[PDB]
């Protein structure tokens, strides 16, 4: 439904490993160019879920 | 056609301010789910292309 619903953003930190067992959610950014911003919560191994902002290339060329 | 085409690979880091025209190519990730490969080839105000690669999370959740 809302996977990001009572979640903090955490620390996250380009390059790092996460444990990632699903993604649940992602900013929709296929219309954009150049970089923007991106949230992501996603589902561990272990359960627990983790919501991250952050910035990404859009999913459009010019 | 073909932007790559001739282009070494530059320098690039996370959240460095670049200066960005037009984005003439990159990796079609919309089917991917977490962590994956991204080249980016830019046009600068220059008139210069630069081709870049780097990991972003793909366009796809679980």
């Amino acid at each position: 439904k809302d996977p990001g619903r009572g979640l903090p953003v955490e620390e996250y930190h380009y390059g790092m490993q996460l444990d990632v067992k699903n993604v649940l959610h992602r900013t929709d950014n296929s219309t954009r160019t150049g970089v923007v911003p991106v949230t992501v919560v996603y589902e561990d191994h272990s359960g627990e879920l983790h919501k991250i902002r952050f910035l990404e290339w859009g999913g459009s060329t010019s």
